[PDB]
């Protein structure tokens, strides 16, 4: 199971830890994808966890997007979690560096109350440019559900537990 996590919250846990080899790990039931609306898992979380399916990820992703057409931010979608989990919640937070309204960050973690318990990290942070800080701040006051958050970056671990 879980292991060395700090507890946030009755539900929330963090830990300092590469989402990638957690995943490969634990092997949890839901590994979340920091996913934007083509699913085009390209760089950060996304880029990350594609590369360690050997790009199954994002065949899988391409045959989705042609059947379904993309997502909308906020939104998610189920799809397999390949050598990583049983399955893989791409789940689209705003991006600040693209412009996405900021508000749309509460959406985006109502999709982890689906699922009962799930590997993730914290949306919109890294490349996607909000403050994680403030996505921790979401998470805690949004997610019911059991999440256990890999924060790749050590320093802004260190930070995020220090602020908390
Ligand atoms: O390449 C890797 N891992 C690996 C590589 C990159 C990341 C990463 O961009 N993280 C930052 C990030 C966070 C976070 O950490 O809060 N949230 C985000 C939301 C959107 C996009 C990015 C982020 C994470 C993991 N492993 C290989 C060597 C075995």
């Amino acid at each position: 199971s879980f292991s060395g996590y700090l507890k946030l919250t009755d539900n929330v846990y963090i830990k300092n830890a590469d989402i990638v080899e957690e995943a490969k790990k634990v092997k949890p039931t839901v590994v979340v994808n920091a996913a934007n609306v083509y699913l085009k898992h390209g760089g950060g979380v996304a880029g990350a966890l594609n590369k360690a399916t050997n790009n199954a990820m994002q065949v899988e992703s391409d045959d989705y997007i042609a059947t379904n057409g993309p997502l909308k931010v906020g939104g998610s979608c189920v799809l397999s979690g390949h050598n990583l989990a049983k399955h893989c919640l791409h789940v689209v937070g705003p991006n600040v560096n693209k412009g996405e309204d900021i508000q749309l960050l509460k959406s985006a973690y109502e999709n982890f109350n689906q699922h009962e318990v799930l590997l993730a990290p914290l949306l919109s942070a890294g490349i996607f440019g909000a403050d994680p800080i403030h996505s921790l701040r979401v998470c805690v006051d949004t997610v019911r559900t059991n999440v256990y958050l890999a924060v790749f970056d050590k320093n802004l671990y260190d930070k995020l537990v220090s602020s908390f």
